């Protein structure tokens, strides 16, 4: 249950689960999920859903 | 496509064993990374956390 943030902003793929977000965004992670992917809440939107791990570091 | 999707379980199920396929219970969640072209998925069950192969048929998508 850690804290990340994005590095560059991100578009979300159109009906699927991910979600968007700006760079300096942060998040909860919820789940590693596989390499390339996480599950998480946006702290800011307070969405759920679904990102690429490349866009975001520790904090 | 479930692609990117997360879905639910709606039976339980027991890998075969030796294969790469994971064991679940119903209502599990999993977030789908792949989608072969037979039905089967390489995915990450949310409870269990564990990354593994199910099959379509027995999911149902649940949005975020």
């Amino acid at each position: 249950r850690r804290r990340v943030r994005a590095i560059l902003p991100y578009t979300k793929v159109p009906d699927t689960d991910e979600i968007s977000f700006l760079k300096g965004d942060m998040f909860i992670v919820h789940n590693e999920l596989e390499d390339g992917w996480m599950w998480v809440t946006n702290l800011r939107t307070d969405e759920q859903g679904l990102i690429v791990e490349d866009l975001v570091e520790e904090v």
